[PDB]
C-alpha cells in the first residue's frame, strides 16, 4: 500500500483506494524543491522586514501591522485553537485519512510556504494510522474548511486527540505513536493548514464513491430483475442508444449487454420472451441509469480536479517572489458537484424501487404475489417492499440543493459561502437509503429466479446470485425478514457486486 | 410517579414525562369494561362461525375465506415475523418506551378486540424497563407503522431482542426479566399490534418536545443578546402585540417582558436605550418567535390527539357487534404536524444565528469585534459564528416537506401513504442544528455581558448566565473553542434554561 | 353589496366576498373618534416640537433629527416614489381590491396617525372600482410590503397608474373617476401607507380561498370516484373517525356521508360493498383530506387575524400620547401559514391523482381500461391521466417552504425577513395544478358512472354529474381531449361544486 | 436565415438562433434516402401482412393484433386527438418554433418510418411562421412529450389552432397560410409525431440560453461593481486559478481580466487598489461564477446531444429491416440537465445580490449610503435592494429538483418517468428572478461609478455604462424607481451586454 506521491497527480482510483484502506505514503523527491523554495520566499519576505498579509501581518487593527516573531509564532497557535470550533459526531478514520492526504497533496505542490517538516508530520500520522479527531459539522466551505482542518491540525501542536486502533489517544500519546513530538508553527503555517477545501472535497468524494458503488450494483440487480420476470433484452440493443447519442446511456446499455449476454437458459426457457412490452423500470434502464452515470461523471470531473487543487490562501509564488490572496477556499464547485450526485443517487434508488414494485405485482412479474408460495398464509416480501418505498421517498427531500444557500459571516466580509460540506455529507445517508432499496431488489430477484426451478441466468448474474445465497437463503415460509435485508446491505457495502461491471466505465473504477 | 392510566386521556405533559424518564404504569380499573367487551365480541364472531376480515380471514384468496383457527394462530406469528422488515439504527430506549405506552394506550380503549393479557405483557416490559429492539427505518405510516411495531411485537413472541440496563438480551431472557414467558397470539391480535400510528406519533412527539425545549432556550438566549448589545425593551410592549392580535406573539412578548423586566443594571448603564432602532433579529423577536410558537401549538394539538387515538384496523365496535375496516393507520395528520414543526425549528435557529451575527459586528454590538479583547492576535468567536451559520443553513434543506411524497405499495392496494416516520425523524437533527446555534448564542451573549464589567442583567437572565459559567469560563485569549460549545450544547440538552420560562406557555409544559 | 366597516372585525366570509367581487363600503361612524384622535396626537407631537422617529424625524443622519415641516411633506412623497421599486406582472384587480380594503381596515383602527381623508380616498377608489397598478414581486414581508403598497399609494399622489373597466388610466384620470384629486401626505402618512402586511396577507388569503374551493370540489370528486369504481361507504362510518379523535377527519367524513348517503342505485348494483378492501386512495380519504382540512383551518386562523391586524409602524397610542416602534411589519406568521397551506393543496391533488389512476386500472376499477369502450382502437383517458400526474408532481417542488429563507437588507438593519409574499403567491399556481387534477378526476368519474348504464348515484352527486354534462358530453369515441379539461377546470374555478358541501365546514364558507 | 438542415447536426449556436428568431429551413438533399427507406420498410411490413407493434397492431386486446388498414388511418387520428390532453397557458411562438424544428430534425434522420410529406408540412409551417397552439403543461417526459406534441400535430390534421401574426387561426386557415391542406396520417405516423423528447428539450434549451445570457451579463455587472467600490483586480490573477485547476473558474477569471484590463482611470484614481481586502462577493467571483459556468456547460453537453437525438419509438432500422421498441422517450437526462441549470441560475443571482448589498453598505462601498447624496431625506436604492433580495430568495425554493420525482401512469406500464418538462420550464422564471437582480446591480454600479465624478472604467465596461445610460438617467433626487428597473431588465433581456463577453466561452455563443 505504498504510494509515492507526485503532488497534484492523484487519480480518482488512487483516491478511492486511500478512502477504502490505510496507506503507506512517501513524498516523491521531486516535490522537495518547490516546497522548500516556497518557505525560502516567506523567509525572505520576513528577513527583508517586508509586510505580507497572511504571512507576518496581524489581524484587524494589526492587519497592516508586522508581527514580532514571538507573537507571530503565538498567533499561529491561537489561530488553530480558536478555529477548532467544530461540532457533532467524529468523522470516521477513513474519511480523516482522506482529508489528511488531500491536505498533504495540496501543501506539497509548493505554493503555500509551509515547512516540509510540517507536511512530513502529517504524512507520519497517516503512515502510523493515527487519525486526529474531526467533528462532522461547522464548515461552510468558504475561506476553507477552517474548523475541521483546525481540529485536524490540533494534534500537530499536541492539542486535541487522535484515534489509534479504534481508541482515542491524547495528542501526546498519538504523536508518540507516530514517532513525533509537538510542532511549533511559523508564519503563514496556521493559514496554510486551516485554509482550503479538503474536508468539503473529501465529503463529496465519499459521496461519489458511494454513488459509483450503487451504480455498479444497480446494473447487476436490474439484470437479475429483468431475468426474474422474464424480461426482454431488446431494450439494450446498441442501435437504440446510438440513435439517441447520449454517452452515459450508450455505455450503460453496453454494461447491461455485458452482464446479461445475448440470452440465457432462463430467458430461452419461454417461447415468448418479449411478446408483451416491458415496463419502463426495466425497458428504460439505459436511459435512466445512463442519465445517472453522466451525472456522476460530471461530478467526478470536478472533484478529481479539486482533490489536486492548491486551495489554501494566500498563495506563495516563489518563482515570482509573489504572495497573493485569492478565493480558492470557496468550495462552490464542490457544492454543486455534491448536489449533482444527489440526483444520481436518488434516481438510482427510485428506479430500483419501481423494479421491486414490479416484482411484487402478480399481473406484471409472472411470479407468485409477494414472491412466496402459500400466499394465503404468507406475506413474503410485502413489507420489504414497503421498507424500500420508505427509503426511496426519503431521498426526494434529501436531494434539495445546499449549494443554493448562503449566510454572510464576520461582519459581511465572508458574505457569500458554498455550503459544500453539508452538500457532501447528506450524500452518505442518501446512499444508505439507495443501498437498502438495492439490497431488497437483490433479494427479490434472486428469490424470483429461484422460483424458475433450476434455470440459470448469465455467467456474471449467476455470480451475483451466488454471492447473495452465500449469506441469505431462499425464502420458503414466512420468517424474520429484517436480518436478510441487513446481510444483503452489508454485502453491497462490501462492494460484492462491483467487480461484475466492465472496468473503465465508472470514474474511479 | 405511578401512572394510573385511563386510556385515551394522556396529556402532553404526561407524554413528555414518559419520553423523558422511565415509567411505572397500571391501567385504571375503569378500563376493563371496554377491553373485556371488545374481546368478547371477537370471541362471539368466531364462535358464531361468522366471517370477519381482519378477525378470522386468511389473506389474498383467503381474504374472503374463514380460516382453520389452528392455522389462525400460526397466521399471527407469520404476520409479525414477515412484517419485521425494518432497517437502520436501533431506536433509543426512551423512544421505544414512548412507542410501547402509546400502543398500550390505544389497545386499552377497547376497539381492538385484543386480550387483556397481551396489553399486560406490554405493560410489564415498560415497568421492567425492558425495551424491544426497534429499527429506525421502514415505515411509511399507512396501514400503520407495520415494521417498527412488528419488531417491537417480536419480543412478546420470544423473538427478536430487547435492551435491559443498556445491554441487549435474548427475547426470552428479557421476557423473564419482566416476569413473562413467550406469548401465543390469537385472532386479530397480530393486526392489533402491527397496525396504527404509534411510531410516527412517537417520532413527531420527540420532535415537538425538542422544539419546545429550543423555544424556551431561545427566549432566554435572545434576552441575554438584547442586553449584551444594549438593545431596547420597547419592542416587547404589550400594546404592539395586542394591536396585531396574534396570540403566539402576544404570549411570546409576555415571556420576554417576564425575563427581561422593565430594566436592569446593565440597561440603565447607557443614557440611550431606544434612541436608535434595534435590528429585526432583536426588534422582531416576538413576531418571529411568536409565529414559531403558533406552529408548534398547531402541531401539538394534532399530536396530542393522535397520542390518544384508536389507530389500528379493523376496529371492533362491541356496542353494535360491528367490525369495520377503516384507514386510521394513515398517518397523514402526523406527517403534516412534523413538517409544521420543521418550520418552527428552522426559524428559531435562523433568528438566533442572526443574533449571533449581530454580536460579532462592532458597528452593531457596541462590543469588541468577535467578542474578545486583544483583537490584533485573537480571533475570539469568529469561527464559532461560522459554525452557527453552517448549522442554520442545514435546516433549510432539511425543512423540505415529507408529507407531500408518496409511493404506491403492495401491488397498488396501499396506493397512498403519509411518510410520517421520515417527517418526524428529521426534526431530531434539525433540533441538534438549532440547539448548536443557540449554544453559541448563549456563549456569545454571556461573553458580551461579561465585557460590560461588573454589570448584571435581570434576575432570571443572571441565572442563565450562572448556569453556563458553571461549566464554561469567560473567554480571555484564544483557546480550544469546541469544548465550550459541547458543554453549552449539553447544558441546553439537559433543559438548563427551560425552567426560566413562565408557566403555561408551551403545550407540554 | 354595501359593507359598513367596523374596523378590525372583518370575517373570513367577508374577506372571501371582497376577494370574489367588487365592494361598496363605508366606515362605521363609530370608527371616527379613534382615527381622528390618532391624527391629533401626531399633530400635538409636531406642535409641541417634540421629536418622534417615524413622525417628524428624517433618515439616517436625520433619523434622530427633527425635519423642517416643508421637508416633512416632501419626505412623504420621496418615500412613496423611492419605495415603489417593485417588478413583475400586475396583480389582477380582485387582489388589488383585497389589499386596498385590508389597508383601509388596518388604518381605520386609529393607531396609525393618518388623516381620515386619506382613508376616505382609498375607500373612494374601491367603491369606484379603480385599481392602482401593483406589480407582483419585490416585498420580503418585513418592515412591510413596502414596494407593492408604495405602488398602490402612488395613485393617491397622482402618480403611477390604475385600471378601470379593464383599461389602464393615468392616476389623474383614475382619481377623477373616483371623484378625487391628487393628495398631499402629512407627517407619518407615508410610513402608515407603506408599512404593514396587507400584500403578504392578501396573497395568502387568495391561496386559502383556493385551497377551500379545492377541498370542497375534492369531496364531491372523491365521492363520484368511489361510486364509479363501486367503492365502499364503510370507510366513512362516523364511529371510525370518532375513535381517532381528529376533528378535521371527523368533519371530512361527515361531509362524505352527507354527499354519498348510506347507499345509492349504483352502490346497490353490486352484491358486495365491503367484501373486498378499497384502495387507500378511497378508504383513507377521511384521514388525508381531514389532515388537509386541519391544515387550512390552522392557516385560516392566523390569516383571519392578520387581516384585522394593525400592522404599520410606528404605532400611535393617542390614549397614552405615546408613539411606539415595533416589528409588526414582519410577516413571519403569514409566511408560515402559506407554507402550511401548500401541504394541503399538494396533498389534496396527490390523493385525487391517485384516484384517477385507480379509475384507469381495469384490475381495480371494474371498468373498461382508460374509461372507454372499443379500447383496441381508443386511448380514452390515457393521456389525461398523464396530465394529472404531471400536475400533481409539480406541487412537490412547489411545496418547498419559503418561510425558512431570509436575506439581510439595509446594511443588516433589516437582518431578518419573512418572505411571506413568495410563500403565498406560489399557492396560486399549486392551486391551478390541483384544480387541473380534480377537473380530470371529475371527468373520469362521470365517464365511469355513465358506463354503469342508467344507474344513479346520490342526489348531490347526481348534481355534480349534471353540472359537468351541461358542458361536457360523454366520451364515446376518441376526440380532441383538451377542451373537455378546460371546461371542467373553468367550472371548478367558478365554484360549480362548492355549494354541495355542508355549510360551516370550511373557515370562510 | 436560410438553414439547410443536415439532420442530426444542429449546433447550440444554431439552436440559439432558431429560438431567437424566425427561420427559413430546407432539408439537405442528403436526408431523403434514409427518410424514404424507413417509410418503405414500414409500408412493406404492412404489404406482407406481418405484425409489428407500434406499426400495424391495435391496442389492448389488439396489442398483438394487426389492424384493418382503413382503421389504421383512423387509429392515427384517434391517437392525436386523444393525446392532445394538455393544459395551461399557450407556449410562445419562439418556443413552438424550436419544438417544431427539433421534431423535424429527429424525424428527418430516417428512423421513424414517416412520410416525407408529413415532415415537409412541419417545415412549411415553420417557414410560414404559422405556430400551432401548444399548452405548457401535461407532459411527464417519458414515452415522450405526448400531449404537447399531439397538440402541435393536430394542425397537421386540420384540427386544433395556430397563431399567425399574433392571432389565432383555425387549423385549415393556418394550413392555407403555409400553402397546405389537411393531411391524413399513415401507419406509425401518429406515434412518430407524438413520441420523443422535443418539448422537454426545447424547454431546457431555453433555460440554457437564459442561463448563458445571465452569465454574460453577470461578468459585466460584476466588473462594474468591482470598479464602483474601488475593488482589486488581484482576485483575477491567472496564477490563482491555474493553481486550483478548475476550467470553469479559469475561463471566468480570463473573462474578468478581458473586461476589466490591468487597470482603469477609475482604478488608478486611488493609491491602493488591493491594500484592503475585498469581500467574497467580489473576491470569489471567479470561483462561484466558474462553478456556474461548469454547471451550464455540463447541461449544454447533454442538451446539445438531445436536440439531435432520434427519440420516438418504436424505431425503424430499414438497413436490417427491423423495428425495435426502446426507451428513448424517457427524458431523464434532460430532467437532470434542467435541475443542473437551476443551480447555476440561482447562484449567479445570489452572488449578484450580495454585490448589490455590498454597494448599499457605506462601510463597504466607499460610496454614500443607498447610492444617493442628501441621505437624510432620500432613500435612493434602499428598496431596490429589497426587491433584489426577494427575487434571489425565490430561487432557493425553485431550485428543488423535479428529476427526483415520478408517478406510475397508464396502469403501471409507464411506471417511471422523468418530469423533464416541469424541470425545464421552472428555469424560465428563475431566470426572470436573476435577471431582475442583475438589472438592479447594473443600475447600482453605474450610479456608483457616476459618483466617481468624470472617471472612466475599462473600454468594455464603459460600453456597458453607455448601454444603460441610454435608457436610464443617473439617480439624483428620489424618484419613481420601478420604471428604471423595468428598463434595465428589458435591456438585459434583449442581450445588451452579451456581446461584451469574449467568444468561445459559452456553449452556444
Amino acid at each position: 500500500t505504498e504510494l509515492t506521491l507526485k503532488p497534484g497527480t492523484l487519480t480518482l482510483a488512487q483516491l478511492r483506494a486511500i478512502h477504502a484502506a490505510p496507506v503507506r505514503l512517501q513524498l516523491d523527491a521531486s516535490a522537495a524543491p518547490a516546497i522548500d523554495a516556497s518557505v525560502a520566499c516567506v523567509e525572505q519576505i520576513i528577513a527583508e522586514d517586508r509586510t505580507a498579509y497572511g504571512i507576518n501581518t496581524g489581524f484587524g487593527l494589526l492587519a497592516s501591522t508586522r508581527i514580532a516573531s514571538h507573537d507571530l509564532e503565538n498567533l499561529q497557535r491561537s489561530l488553530v485553537l480558536s478555529h477548532a470550533a467544530g461540532i457533532g459526531a467524529p468523522l470516521d478514520d477513513d474519511l480523516v485519512r482522506l482529508i489528511m492526504v488531500l491536505k498533504i497533496n495540496s501543501l506539497s505542490r509548493g505554493f503555500s510556504g509551509i515547512r516540509r517538516k510540517v507536511i512530513d508530520a502529517l504524512i507520519a500520522l497517516v503512515n502510523a494510522e493515527v487519525y486526529p479527531h474531526i467533528p462532522l459539522k461547522g464548515s461552510v466551505g468558504a475561506s476553507g474548511d477552517l474548523a475541521p482542518l483546525a481540529h485536524m491540525s490540533l494534534v500537530l501542536l499536541g492539542e486535541g486527540k487522535a484515534r489509534y486502533k479504534g481508541q482515542w489517544l491524547s495528542a501526546t500519546e498519538a504523536l508518540a505513536v507516530a514517532g513525533l513530538e509537538p510542532l511549533t508553527l511559523a508564519a503563514k503555517e496556521g493559514l496554510a493548514l486551516l485554509n482550503g477545501t479538503q474536508a468539503s472535497t473529501a465529503y463529496a468524494l465519499r459521496g461519489l464513491f458511494y454513488a459509483e458503488d450503487l451504480y455498479a450494483a444497480a446494473i447487476a440487480c436490474g439484470g437479475l430483475s429483468v431475468e426474474a420476470v422474464l424480461g426482454s433484452r431488446s431494450p439494450f440493443d446498441a442501435r437504440i442508444h446510438e440513435a439517441r447519442g447520449q454517452r452515459g446511456q450508450i455505455d450503460t446499455a453496453a454494461c447491461f449487454r455485458d452482464l446479461l449476454g445475448d440470452s440465457s437458459e432462463v430467458s430461452l426457457s419461454h417461447k415468448n420472451a418479449d411478446k408483451v412490452q416491458d415496463p419502463y423500470s426495466l425497458r428504460c434502464q439505459p436511459q435512466v441509469m445512463g442519465a445517472c452515470l453522466t451525472q456522476l461523471r460530471q461530478a467526478a470531473e470536478v472533484l478529481g480536479i479539486e482533490a489536486n487543487a492548491v486551495s489554501d490562501n494566500p498563495l506563495v509564488f516563489a518563482a515570482e517572489g509573489d504572495v497573493i490572496s485569492g478565493g480558492n477556499g470557496h468550495a462552490e464547485p464542490v457544492a454543486m458537484a455534491a448536489d449533482n450526485l444527489a440526483l444520481a443517487i436518488a434516481e438510482i434508488g427510485s428506479l430500483s424501487e419501481r423494479r421491486i414494485s414490479l416484482m411484487m405485482d402478480k399481473h406484471m412479474s409472472q411470479l407468485p404475489p409477494f414472491l412466496v408460495e402459500n400466499g394465503g398464509v404468507n406475506s413474503g416480501f410485502m413489507i420489504a417492499q414497503v421498507t424500500a418505498a420508505a427509503l426511496a421517498s426519503e431521498n426526494k427531500a434529501l436531494s434539495h440543493p445546499h449549494s443554493v444557500d448562503s449566510l454572510p459571516t464576520s461582519a459581511n466580509q465572508e458574505d457569500h459561502v458554498s455550503m459544500a460540506p453539508a452538500a457532501g455529507k447528506r450524500l452518505w445517508e442518501m446512499a444508505e437509503n439507495t443501498r437498502g432499496v438495492l439490497a431488497i431488489e437483490w433479494l427479490g430477484a434472486c428469490q424470483g429466479l429461484d422460483l424458475r426451478k433450476g434455470l440459470k441466468t448469465s455467467a456474471k448474474l449467476e455470480k451475483a446470485r451466488q454471492a447473495l445465497r452465500s449469506e441469505v437463503a431462499h425464502y420458503d415460509r414466512d420468517r424474520f425478514f429484517a436480518p436478510d435485508i441487513e446481510k444483503a446491505v452489508e454485502l453491497l457495502a462490501k462492494g460484492s457486486l462491483t467487480g461484475l461491471l466492465p472496468a473503465g466505465v465508472l470514474p474511479s473504477l
